[PDB]
């Protein structure tokens, strides 16, 4: 008992939480449903969206229900958070093929299909049913405008040209997750730190709408260079999870050029190995470095999580 | 042995960090000098700046030598990280005020004057005397503008308007390191999630302009309210650490509102109390909470450290 916890703190996947005692006592005595969404604005995602999903998975280890949310609604308008320009909208068209082929990624990091695992839903199902007055007199009227001014995300874009269409999002996803906390008893949302905003903002509809549900949102932390140059981004540009954009062999490399200041964090991070494991590979490599012993298991190790063994070999294959 | 690190550990006050081996080591090895510093643009410093400080003390304890850094010469300038428009520049009259004030508040939480306890430096004291040609040829040459560009921080303001100006305050910020680097070895600094650009772009600096000096940077995580109402600013606006802004007793409510969700974890961030003291506190806290308990004793534990005993009374003093 206490395990699950115990883990991502040993491997830090955790950064704020809305109520610590809470969280520690539900994910003890209950089998929570948890959630994280991605909106469909590429046909692809990166490295840089792989923490949080790998994160799902850890749940789903200890006995708990994740949820793969794809914003084919929310994709149409564009998210704020973090941003400093408008995200211009793309056509009911380019949503649609994005949607293709980053739902199709999700196929390959959880087992879809079963009775009573992993469920993969869409947010247009249930936004695109609701209309203009709907909004305003079901849900609107339970969102402060104060509230929503001065939240960190919004600030940024404050100071330059928030639209109305941009300001309005995270009603968008404050109505999701209280949507699936009703129909899949979802209780935690987990995203990025950009997400705090935008959870938040959920927790709290839940709760002037109707009674919190015993809900709570949880962030993972920022992946960090040693160096403070960004993660995920070489100078070509991002190392995608998709082979027709970077091979298996570019994906492979990626990981093998990882600095010792970050390797064991990075293994920590994205592989499933063990305390001891994992502290057998510190050793090593902090004692005879010249084997690159830590980043050549990494490598290894999530490159065949993501492209199978039989591209993990040709992710070496080519010389 | 292990003490320090355990505790900043157990209370949370470690986000990002640039190499976590040779931060324990050397945290556990010798005495370091560490280094976190304020702009003076504004002659007091609210809640929000308290925590970075705050966990300077906490380093003290344990046999470390603090340095509070004043930028006379970079709040000249601006600090553009985390930021959205030009940071307009102040007077050298303003800033010489300011600094007044805050260099006053930083003698309320740290005991300047000794022969080898806390130093208080300010940087115009040696940017002063470099010129344009000595900075172009003995610094700029070691900066690399593919490093700085893409450089989280400044993609903010790269979509907008970055000037020269601002655009060149972290170089500014890497030679301070440098330089107390050099003259007080100083090998840790510590600063917020915002300064994670600045911090690493000085460990890069020393690296190439002369083999880094076991220099190494970490940073204190985002105080965040549960409900993701931004801490500190009330709408009156900041609470600060000045009483002719915030009355004591103003500033002794702030706390006591503190809700159940963040009680605790305000505790382990704001108090040198201890982990059974924490804990006692935590037990009645959720059993007898009608008594708000830890809101009581946070109130009071964090009025004294500021506004001394004989105000932390004048806390409460008025009905
Ligand atoms: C692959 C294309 C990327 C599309 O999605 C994202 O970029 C991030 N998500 C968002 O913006 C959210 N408003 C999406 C959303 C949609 C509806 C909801 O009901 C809840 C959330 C992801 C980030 O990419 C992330 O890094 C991992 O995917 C982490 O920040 C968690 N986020 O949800
Ligand atoms: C009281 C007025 C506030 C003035 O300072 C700040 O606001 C923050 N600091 C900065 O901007 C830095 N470029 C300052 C600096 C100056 C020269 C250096 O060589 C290194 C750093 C503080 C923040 O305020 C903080 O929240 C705590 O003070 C935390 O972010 C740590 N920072 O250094």
């Amino acid at each position: 008992t206490n395990v699950l916890i115990e883990d991502l703190k040993w491997r830090g996947l955790i950064y704020q939480q809305t109520d610590e005692q809470g969280i520690e006592d539900l994910l003890n005595k209950e089998q929570v449903t948890l959630y994280c969404g991605a909106d469909p604005t590429a046909d692809s995602l990166h490295i840089g969206h792989l923490l949080p999903f790998l994160t799902l998975r850890r749940f789903q280890e200890h006995g708990h229900r994740p949820i793969v949310l794809i914003g084919g609604g929310t994709g149409m308008i564009g998210d704020p958070s973090g941003k400093s320009e408008e995200r211009v909208l793309q056509t009911e068209e380019q949503v649609d093929k994005n949607i293709e082929g980053i739902s199709k990624q999700m196929h390959n990091i959880f087992e879809f299909g079963t009775d009573h695992g992993a469920v993969l839903v869409n947010n247009r199902d249930w936004l695109g049913q609701i209309s203009l007055i709907s909004f305003l007199r079901d849900y609107g009227k339970h969102v402060g405008v104060n509230y929503m001014l001065g939240k960190d995300s919004i600030q940024s874009r404050l100071e330059h040209g928030i639209s109305y269409t941009e300001f309005t999002y995270t009603i968008l996803q404050a109505i999701d997750f209280g949507h699936l906390n009703r129909e899949l008893n979802c209780k935690i949302q987990v995203g990025g730190s950009d997400q705090w905003g935008n959870i938040t903002s959920g927790i709290e509809l839940m709760r002037r709408m109707y009674g919190q549900t015993d809900a709570y949102g949880l962030t993972i932390p920022l992946v960090t260079k040693s160096d403070g140059k960004k993660f995920g981004k070489s100078e070509s540009g991002a190392v995608w999870l998709d082979a027709e954009k970077t091979s298996p062999y570019e994906f492979y490399q990626f990981w093998i050029n990882q600095s010792d200041e970050d390797v064991i964090k990075f293994l920590k991070y994205f592989t499933f190995l063990g305390k001891e494991e994992i502290d057998r590979l510190e050793q090593s490599k902090n004692e005879a470095p010249h084997l690159r012993e830590a980043q050549k298991t990494l490598a290894e190790e999530v490159t065949k999580f993501i492209h199978g063994e039989d591209a993990l070999n040709d992710a070496i294959r080519i010389s």
